């Protein structure tokens, strides 16, 4: 994977990007249980990580999803409100430095075309600090 980019220990195809910049969450370990995802059926995910700053309500997650050169998604999420929304382990969003574990299932939908897709995520502070940068592919079988 390309230049400023780190693996991410655990059975998961995510990579830590924009390494060279200071992140205030180090993603320690990833692990997802069918470890290829699978269209159609759950995906549990699990991580192991550490905040060194306290996130406070105003951070946002900058998303795209990528079909070979297609911009398929590309949008600005409210950190705060997307974690409170899709209940992770009840982290109200004043996230405060420790250590964190997280398990959260959610669902593949089946309907997803075949296909090589690559996804990057850079999540920001209220002031623009850089809280992490991931990127991962994940390619599904071409049985349409
Ligand atoms: C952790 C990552 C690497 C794993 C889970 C893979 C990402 C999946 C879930 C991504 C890859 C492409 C994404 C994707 C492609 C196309 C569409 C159609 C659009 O109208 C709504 C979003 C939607 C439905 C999203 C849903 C989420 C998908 C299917
Ligand atoms: C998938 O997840 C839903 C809710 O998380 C659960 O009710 C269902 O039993 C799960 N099915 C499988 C096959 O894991």
């Amino acid at each position: 994977p390309p230049p400023n980019t780190k693996p991410i220990n655990g059975e998961s195809p995510l990579y830590q990007c924009d390494i060279l910049d200071k992140q205030l969450v180090e993603i320690k370990e990833v692990n997802l249980d069918p470890n290829p995802p699978v269209r159609g059926e759950n995906l549990t995910i699990s991580a192991n990580g550490e905040v060194f700053e306290t996130i406070e309500e105003g951070a946002y997650i900058d998303v795209e999803v990528r079909l070979g050169y297609i911009r398929l998604l590309s949008q600005t999420f409210d950190l705060c409100e997307t974690l409170e929304d899709n209940d992770i382990e009840g982290l109200s969003c004043p996230i405060e430095p420790g250590e964190y574990n997280i398990k959260k299932i959610v669902e593949i939908p089946g309907e997803v075309p075949p296909g090589k897709y690559v996804v990057v995520a850079r999540a920001y502070t209220e002031k623009d600090d850089l809280i992490t940068c991931l990127t991962g592919e994940v390619i599904f079988p071409p049985r349409l």
